[PDB]
């Protein structure tokens, strides 16, 4: 591991603080701006949204990433919630509702067991099983979630490969003919502090960066920069042109 604070300009030219932690996988090396912050542990919020893919897809509560899941018919104030979802527009759009039904589903029992199963962050699903990611006792570090990242690519998650290509698959958020990013948002605002989240991996031709990054976020104008840093660091370290 190496620490390099000379990432935390990227923070601090937006009045923000955070973390970006990259793992070069071919090298086996970690980078960040901040040893302490990249081991704190937060509300995985809207990441968890991966790891809940994984559980109802290989419990059958999915079924694939083309079976619908319509919208219950309440207006909420995210206009895209506000419609049918399959899995993939569901991960997109980061949409709570559809993801709280499959976590009633899947029961706390199991969710439980899975979550220990991938030495998921503390692995503690206290409060109710369809908010625990979002006010609940769950909690996750930047390093924590690129073990879990790490796991998934490599389809040593104990889930079938099948369900871990469909969540990758799902993960998609850009691709271009120099790389291609699969990852997960996340917006935690239930407990203080307030954060961000960007998890994911880059893949190159031949090396594969994995990434993971929170940073403060007291108002949702900042949500942005949550993508803009990160990439900013990868252009600085020249994972990206
Ligand atoms: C119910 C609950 O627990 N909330 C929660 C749970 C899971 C995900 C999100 C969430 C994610 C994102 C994201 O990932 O980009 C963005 C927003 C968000 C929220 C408010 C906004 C206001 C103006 C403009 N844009 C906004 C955008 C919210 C919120
Ligand atoms: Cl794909």
């Amino acid at each position: 591991w190496q620490e390099n604070k000379s990432w935390n300009a990227h923070f601090t030219e937006h009045k923000s603080q955070g973390v970006v932690v990259l793992w070069n996988e071919n090298k086996q090396q970690g980078f960040t701006n901040n040893l302490k912050r990249a081991n704190q542990a937060f509300l995985p919020a809207s990441t968890f949204k991966i790891p809940n893919s994984l559980i109802a897809l290989d419990l059958g509560v999915v079924k694939d990433e083309h079976q619908v899941f319509k919208w219950d018919g309440q207006t909420r104030d995210i206009a895209t919630w506000n419609r049918d979802h399959n899995l993939i527009t569901a991960m997109k759009y980061s949409v709570v509702p559809v993801y709280q039904e499959f976590a009633r589903q899947i029961g706390e029992a199991r969710m439980s067991k899975m979550l220990h199963a991938f030495d998921y962050g503390n692995e503690d699903i206290s409060g109710n099983v369809d908010s625990f990611w979002l006010d609940g006792g769950i909690r996750i570090s930047a390093t924590e979630q690129i073990s879990f990242l790490r796991k998934l690519y490599h389809n040593k998650l104990h889930v079938s490969e099948r369900s871990q290509r469909i969540v990758k698959q799902a993960m998609l958020t850009e691709a271009n003919g120099d790389y291609i990013i699969r990852a997960k948002t996340g917006y935690s605002t239930r407990i203080e502090p307030k954060i961000g989240w960007w998890v994911g991996w880059v893949e190159l031709d031949d090396n594969v960066w994995f990434f993971a990054m929170n940073m403060d976020m007291p108002t949702s104008d900042g949500l942005g920069l949550r993508q803009a840093i990160t990439k900013e660091v990868l252009k600085q370290e020249k994972i990206i042109p």
